[PDB]
């Protein structure tokens, strides 16, 4: 179902503070994943994967791990949703 960027970013946020910690206020699409969110690779892709089909939106696994910020994510995702 189609979800706008605040919706998603909820969902979104709600998720990636289950692998690292980021207040979900905090999340942005300025931030990186890799930097701010200080996640992983593998596990940006796990529990954000999880995020994105909690929306149902359709992204490769490992595309997940390209995206370097939390952001970069949500407008793919928000591309990319259905």
């Amino acid at each position: 179902m189609a979800a706008t960027q605040e919706e998603i970013v909820a969902g979104l946020a709600e998720i990636v503070n289950e692998i690292a910690g980021i207040p979900v206020e905090d999340v942005k699409l300025d931030k990186s994943f890799t930097d701010d969110l200080d996640v992983d690779s593998l596990s940006m892709v796990e529990v954000v994967v999880a995020a994105e089909e909690r929306f149902d939106v359709k992204i490769p696994d490992d595309d997940v791990k390209n995206l370097k910020t939390v952001g970069d994510a949500t407008k793919y995702i928000l591309d990319h949703q259905a």
